[PDB]
């Protein structure tokens, strides 16, 4: 019933960040009892400003403030620089609101490293149990991401093929046209690996690589996802160079306006990625030998996040009439900005005989964006928010998840920190550095785009 | 290398060329050794025919005429071009005399190639008797029997679709598919065919040849390589494997319908008996539930329906796929319709697949979903290609080689054994046909045929 | 480190009061529960049979297995320290813990790597996938009995005096309801004073889809994989072979068995009573042969839910004379389904 | 041929049929020349070709094991199995018909039909219903799915040998193989991608003809620890003169903290001969006489099988006479020429031998 930010009068919060809070319930969903406690340097009535500062210790005892009943729960995000979190953690203690089920919502980066994340979580845990913790991951709230569960197990056509023999490899790519998210100097703090790959891509891979549960339970869903992250192939300095590629936002023509370089955008020489590509494997016994080719970067030629499952070829082209070449089957799922799923099959080409059979590849296409046009375009936060209020919530992260996510992340970065692996530049609007072609082409693979 | 032609005057041969010719007079595909041979009961010359031919279309035309009782206008073909295949479309009475002349001319040979479009049978006795007179004169290597469905391009892609894709083969077995459905629908009543249909019946007209050929295409095992002989041998196996329909199963597995007088195209249409002017028990519609017993196909029902005066004209092959082993969306709110693959072969050429998808919205109570169809349209993709007219590649097959499209004896021998066994069985039970209203999809008892075991009927409704 | 004995609980309230009072002092990592069954070599190889091999998995689902049979039969009684049966019956001792563990090691999915929680989590998922027999399902899906007087023996009551309403015999038709197993009845059976002692699992596979030879003499007997854990340690498979004979009337076939007896080769293995390894686990590492708090929860929930149904149906066991191979009524819980209790016959 | 007696005695007639057990061919033309001459008087129904090995009882059981059970076929696919190995070895000198043995080889005698039909009963699909030509019809497609060993593949896909000697017993310049090794390939959906290892010979120190089917490896090894290695699981079959069939499984070897976790490769063993010892113990030729009269027999080879046998037999012979290959003497009991071991040992495969008598320390 309350959310805390110390910078609202200042910087981004003052101009664009706040409406996310006001807009989502102002005409959308329904809310009536809430007590937004804000502090900085319907429910319109609830919002109320306050002032707080970590530097004076005696100040924390003085604020002594709690809006709403103790039997409600204390959710808050401390968006401060490192070492200021510890000073202001106790403020809810002056309120004292830890006893009731507490939402403890954390839509946050959660730190650069597992020790960095654990430091946070160990301190948060003493006031609140895991059941109280409700960490949001913005993709898990996207509807297009949610249907990955109906897709495999609400249909009998897929699961026979999710097993190494069925799939030769899978390709995932999160595409963004612009690097101007207002994160410059904040991106430097993390970067595309921790910014995008550590949870949102990993959460998607978990939806793709897992086993089905027996039923749609909250904790049955999450307990099977940690298994993929614990079954990831750990990328070591001995494997990072072959399996990883970093690239950086350069100066090209992007979006119609010509644009400039990352380093020249920060003003100082910068080393973060703004693009990365990995060749992962799941060793659960259903995925051994199946490469997942993951990719994300900014200043790319299109913003379009899609998954492409390429299946193993037929054991035999019985149409080896000199026209018998069969293009592997692809299951293509597009989740942003258009909602789309398609399959690629072979069909005899209308015609006679040129001393063989000639055929074409073609796509059975279905688009959710068009099929459901009279339906809603609800924001992820609107679906996610009710679950916070609801006694058991399903779309929120768990410690085993993040802890298994970071281990793979920290093992990779040291691998190229121990290998001294600098990024490679790309022209904004090019699809990235030229080294990501060999990374797949050394395996025979091609990255799916338009024709 | 060489082809001779018969029955030039009749509205059958000329009709197919009209639409094709206007689009194409250009192709000139045939090899030089072949030339236009025209024979009909006509007095137009060689020149004088190339004048009638031009309306259908002079460089390759040779004419000359014959008589149907005189084996003497038979030398006129002999006094015609012949360097160091034939098409006969006649009624039953002239069949052996027409064969008689070819032997006297010498135009009957191991070199000679035979093509036989007209109905070739009613029993084994016929099948064997009609073929055996041809067979003593000719071998299988010279006889190539036409099947008017087998040539449709949508049917040719059934081999590419099934065997050019690996997404179909893991589930193309008894465990993968709950049931297989084939439907051919005709809005039109027979027009001008009465007295020909009554002797054949609906089952002889469509089920014996085209529908059975389609059943094999879904059920046939793949050949090691695609050659007419390798592909055909597997198809014959499907006909041999088909479970025999006998008196015990005939009443349960077969429904027969005769079209009544109701309405077609917004106007009342008369009953089949009324058009004949004679009482008939012949069938204008048939429905069957059929099983092919094989390690791959044992226990999977295949249901075949073809009808006359049915509500719409379309031919569709729908293969339902087994329901998911567990509904992980239990506790209510989730219904998981099994996956279905629907392919349309008439009148639109189209393939679709059935998938389950969450409905846009929150989980709320239960998981809510819709089934939805991945749809592909074959006619639009090949827009720079031609249209639905046919009898095409079959020609190239003549000068170049053996034809996958043409029929062989063991199949026709296997078709009638299954088809003849059904007719005697409903003769021993005295199965009178059931009437239906023209445009209702057939007699309503054919609905129990599917509905008593849990099956329904696909409509885009 | 604290290790607990076999009599942990008699119901939900018990094992949750006894544990959450101890889990108030200790934790799940430092807590070990004792299953006498788990630590046996023949049980240990079940996971080694399934997942160290590739021959079985292609069929280990509702599309390759017809039925499983798990039997543990005894000749003795409970002499020396009777009281637990009076307190718990024959349900809570051997089924709630011992045989349910044998149920888990056959109907579970593989972990990525052999580690305690990763292996245990797959078993917990089974005990959650157990279809709960409740209400008016326990009469037609369960059979109870009591060993009578016969063979000098006297009955249980005809040796104890007081009237009790608890069975020394239970028959269930269990059901794991997951993608892998939906549709596969699991047949669990145990009891005392029966004419044999051999604990064994039997997995009957479905019949081949079509029979080429089934016209005359075509009796196609299904293939069954046989495993014997107690007291014989024996794994076999039933296969169909041609009868060498000059036959003029159809195909002649015999059901024969690929036989394997592991003790005969496992002599070098220092065969010993099961408990000797269990101590080292507690002494030097993570407990893989021990039950977990979530394992106890899903066991008792499915163990107690039946008790709801038969005390409301006021269900009483059915007398079998000792040596009646059980009550004759456990023969119809399968004969109504066509299946019959297997025997080497 | 001297069949000329029968037709010029009025004997080639419908009352009576024929079964042939003669050295019919050395090439496709000779059997067809024999066949065309016999089919010049008869048709295939009254023309029967006899293969001794088909007629052995334990050989008869190959398809019933394949098709009376549901455990194998799920794996009888390229995905299911890695490779097949067929071995037929003899103890005798090549002297039983030493002059006759020269000019036919061990290929056209033993492999062209006997072991190729052992190939046929392995790489076939099930027919509709058992019928005399239904069995044959699925073997023809096998004999058609046999990759024709190329003159470019005959160096890396074949190995020949000689009794060490055959020259020292026959006189004339001899290039005759007292041993043969090939690696065949069935190119159908079910089988494309599976090495078929065929091996036979006469100057070897053992006599037990056997088939071995190795199934593919597991995707993931959950039990990753020291000591525990996994040999792939295999099917072993021995029919003559021993009838002994086993399966390779991985079973735990009990130990406490000794050399890590322990797993043994042990065998489910079954011998038909002990079970049926009270039974016939007949001669492979016994029933074949009853099938011919008033009947359609399943157990006879057909001209297209022998034709497709010969076509695949001749395609090698041109090619290895084109590579000018000569046999390699092996000194009287070395399990073959030293080169047939690399035909697998380079491919990772090793020639399978009984674990007892194959191990040391």
């Amino acid at each position: 019933s309350t959310m805390i930010l110390f910078g609202s009068t200042g910087d981004l919060s003052q101009r664009m960040l706040l409406p996310s809070l006001y807009g989502l319930d102002a005409d959308g969903l329904l809310a009536d009892d809430l007590r937004i406690v804000c502090t900085s340097r319907k429910f319109l009535n609830k919002l109320f400003y306050a002032t707080v500062d970590i530097t004076d210790p005696t100040q924390f005892g003085k604020i002594a403030d709690l809006c709403g009943p103790v039997e409600k729960g204390i959710a808050i995000y401390l968006s401060t620089s490192p070492s200021l979190f510890e000073g202001a953690i106790a403020g809810l203690k002056q309120a004292g609101l830890a006893g009731p089920t507490s939402r403890l919502a954390l839509e946050k980066p959660l730190g650069q490293d597992l020790a960095s994340s654990d430091h946070i979580n160990d301190a948060v845990l003493k006031v609140f149990s895991e059941k109280q913790v409700y960490r949001i991951d913005h993709y898990l709230g996207k509807e297009t991401v949610q249907n990955l569960l109906t897709l495999r197990f609400g249909n009998a056509l897929f699961e026979p093929l999710w097993n190494s023999k069925g799939i030769d490899h899978v390709q995932i790519s999160v595409a963004e046209t612009v690097g101007l998210e207002g994160r410059i100097g904040y991106f430097d703090s993390s970067g595309s690996l921790r910014d995008m790959v550590q949870s949102h891509i990993l959460q998607l891979v978990a939806l793709v690589a897992m086993e089905p549960p027996a039923h749609m339970e909250a904790n049955a869903v999450r307990d099977e996802k940690v298994k993929v992250f614990r079954a990831l192939r750990p990328i070591n300095n001995d494997t990072v160079i072959t399996h990883t590629v970093t690239g950086q936002y350069g100066a090209g023509v992007s979006g119609g306006k010509e644009v400039a370089g990352y380093i020249d955008e920060l003003g100082q020489p910068s080393d973060t990625e703004t693009f990365v590509a990995i060749k992962a494997h799941v060793d659960n016994w259903r995925w051994h030998g199946v490469p997942f080719y993951i990719r994300t970067g900014k200043r790319l030629p299109a913003r379009r996040s899609e998954i492409v499952v390429q299946f193993k070829p037929v054991p035999h082209s019985i149409f080896s009439s000199s026209g018998g070449i069969l293009q592997p089957n692809k299951l293509r799922i597009v989740l942003q900005p258009d909602e789309t799923i398609q399959i690629s099959i072979m069909v005899k080409e209308p015609g006679l005989d040129r001393n063989g059979a000639h055929m074409r590849e073609v796509w059975l296409d279905l688009s959710l964006t068009d099929v459901f046009k009279d339906r809603k375009r609800r924001i992820a936060y609107e679906r996610l928010m009710l679950d916070l209020i609801e006694g058991d919530a399903t779309l929120f992260v768990r410690r085993d998840e993040v802890e298994a996510q970071w281990i793979w992340i920290d093992g990779i970065r040291e691998g190229w920190k121990a290998n001294s692996m600098k990024p490679k530049t790309y022209v904004s609007g090019t699809w990235g550095p030229i080294t990501a072609i060999a990374l797949v082409e050394r395996d025979g693979v091609t990255w799916y785009d338009l024709e």
